[PDB]
C-alpha cells in the first residue's frame, strides 16, 4: 500500500485518542516542503547520467528537520514522505528540538564505483543546498548510505558555504576525524536496554538473573545481547540470525557467539546448542524478548503464542497492530517500535549539538545523557498508556503529536 497514505492513516488513527483540532490535523497530514531535483554526475566511462533526488521536510515547528538519506533503486517520493512524517514523531517522542525530514536518491549503489559514489554525494548537496543547513535541515546516513558519504557531503557543503558557520553540524553520522560523535555505533542498543530497564522497573521485577532472547545479530542485536549481559545481570539464553537460531538455558556468551558467527558465516551449528528456528525461538520461555532483525516478525498467526513478560521492539515495527491487540490483553508490556530504537536519533542529536557547540563529549557523557533522555521518554509514554488505557503505540503517538501540536499552536501556525 502507498507508504505516505499508510502514515496518514496511522496519524488519523492516533487523532482519535487525543484532543486535536481539524486544521492542525490537516496541517500534519501533508509535508510542509518537498524538493525534487535532478542529480547529474559524470560516470567513469565519461557519460553524464541524471539521477532523481528527494528531500522532504514534513514539519519544522519544534526545530530544524532531521532525517537520513537513502540510496535505493526502488525508492519513491511517497516512501520518502512517509519516512519524513515518521521522523517527525520519532524526534518528537524523545523531546528533541527537531522537526522531521527525509531524503533519497533513486540509484543502485552496487553499480557505482567509489568515485561515482563521491560524485553523486557531492552533486546531491550541490542540488539541495538551498533547503538544508545546520539550523534548517540536518541529513543523516540511511539504507545503502554510510559515514563515508556523510564526510563527502559535509565537505561539499562546507565548500559551498565558504566556512561561514559550523559546517560540521549540517550532517550527522560522519567519521570521528571530522566532527564525529562517540557512542554512534551502540546508540540504539544502549537506548533499547535503557527502555528495557525502565520497563522492568515499572513492572516491579528484579531483572537480574532473567532470560532474554534476541532476533538477529547485527549492530542492533549483538550489542543488545552484550549490554544485557554487561551491566544489568540479564542472562542471554538464545540468539538468532537469518540462517537460523540457537538456544541453551545454561547461558550464552555474546562475544563467543559473535566470533563463531564471524568465523563460520552464521550462528548456525554453534557449539553446545541445538538449532532452533526463528519462529520457534520467538515462542520461548524468556522474560525479555528483543526482536532486532526484521519487521513483521510478530503477526496474527503467531501473536497468541508469545510467553515473554516484556517485548522490546528494537527492530523497525516487528509487531503488527493485531498482534499488538493480542499481546496487550495478555498483560504483556510492549515497547513501541519508534521509542525503543530512538537511541540512534538521540545520539545524532548529540553529535549535532557537539558540532554546533564546537565541543565534543566522551563515551561516558553520551551514555549518561542518553540514559536520561530514554528514561524520560519511556516514562512519558508509559504514564500516558496507563492514564488513557490505550496501547503503547497509541500513547507514544499521542505524546509526539501533542508536542508537535503544542509547538504549532505556540508558533501561531494554527489557532484552534
Ligand atoms: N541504528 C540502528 O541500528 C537501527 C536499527 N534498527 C533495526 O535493527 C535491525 C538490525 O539491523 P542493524 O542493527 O542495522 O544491523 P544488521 O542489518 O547487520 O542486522 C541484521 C541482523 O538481522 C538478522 N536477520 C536478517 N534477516 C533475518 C530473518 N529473516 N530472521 C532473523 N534474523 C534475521 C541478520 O542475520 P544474518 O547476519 O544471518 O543476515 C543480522 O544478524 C534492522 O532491522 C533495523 O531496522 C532500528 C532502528 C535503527
Amino acid at each position: 500500500i502507498d507508504p505516505f497514505e499508510m502514515a496518514v492513516k496511522q496519524l488519523e488513527r492516533a487523532a482519535q485518542y487525543m484532543d486535536i483540532s481539524e486544521e492542525a490535523l490537516e496541517w500534519l497530514k501533508k509535508p510542509m516542503r518537498i524538493v525534487e531535483v535532478s542529480v547529474p554526475i559524470e560516470m567513469d566511462d565519461g557519460s553524464v547520467k541524471v539521477f532523481t533526488g528527494f528531500r522532504v521536510q514534513h514539519n519544522w515547528a519544534r526545530g530544524p528537520t532531521k532525517g537520513g538519506i537513502r540510496w535505493h533503486p526502488a525508492e519513491t517520493l511517497s516512501t520518502v514522505k512517509a519516512l519524513a512524517t515518521f521522523m517527525t514523531w520519532k524526534v518528537a517522542v524523545v523531546d528533541l528540538p527537531y522537526g522531521g525530514g527525509k531524503g533519497g536518491i533513486i540509484v543502485n549503489p552496487k553499480e557505482l564505483s567509489e568515485r561515482e559514489q563521491e560524485r553523486l554525494a557531492r552533486a546531491y548537496i550541490r542540488a539541495v543546498y538551498d533547503v538544508i543547513g545546520p539550523w534548517t535541515d540536518i541529513p543523516a546516513p540511511d539504507v545503502y548510505t554510510n559515514p563515508k558519504i556523510m564526510g563527502w557531503m559535509m565537505d561539499e557543503y562546507e565548500t559551498i558555504m565558504r566556512r561561514k558557520g559550523p559546517a560540521f553540524g549540517v550532517i550527522t553520522g560522519k567519521p570521528l576525524s571530522i566532527g564525529g560523535s562517540l557512542g554512534r555505533g551502540t546508540a540504539t542498543a544502549q537506548g533499547a536496554i535503557f527502555t528495557i530497564r525502565e520497563a522492568a522497573k515499572a513492572l516491579g521485577i528484579d531483572l537480574k538473573g532473567k532470560k532474554i532472547a534476541v532476533q538477529g545479530y547485527g549492530n542492533a542485536g549483538y550489542y543488545t545481547a552484550k549490554l544485557a549481559k554487561e551491566q544489568l545481570g540479564m542472562t542471554v539464553v538464545a540468539v538468532s540470525d537469518s540462517r537460523g537460531g540457537i538456544y541453551n538455558p545454561d547461558g550464552l556468551d555474546p562475544d563467543e557467539v559473535l566470533k563463531w558467527k564471524r568465523e563460520h558465516g552464521s550462528v548456525k551449528d554453534f557449539p553446545g546448542a541445538t538449532n532452533i528456528t526463528n519462529e520457534e525461538l520467538l515462542e520461548l520461555e524468556v522474560d525479555v524478548l528483543a526482536p532486532a532483525a526484521i519487521e513483521e516478525v510478530i503477526t496474527e498467526k503467531n501473536a497468541d503464542n508469545i510467553k515473554a513478560k516484556i517485548v522490546a521492539e528494537v527492530a523497525n515495527g516487528p509487531v503488527t497492530p493485531e498482534a499488538d491487540d493480542i499481546l496487550r490483553e495478555k498483560g504483556i508490556l510492549q515497547i513501541p517500535d519508534f521509542l525503543c530504537n530512538a537511541g540512534g536519533v538521540t545520539v545524532s542529536y548529540f553529535e549535532w549539538v557537539q558540532n554546533i557547540n564546537g565541543y565534543y563529549w566522551t563515551e561516558e557523557e553520551v551514555r549518561e545523557k542518553l540514559d536520561k533522555k530514554m528514561t524520560k521518554a519511556f516514562w512519558e509514554v508509559y504514564n500516558t498508556h496507563k492514564d488513557k488505557n490505550i496501547h503503547m503505540r497509541d500513547a507514544a503517538y499521542v505524546v509526539a503529536v501533542s508536542r508537535v501540536y503544542q509547538a504549532m499552536k505556540d508558533r501561531g501556525w494554527v489557532k484552534k
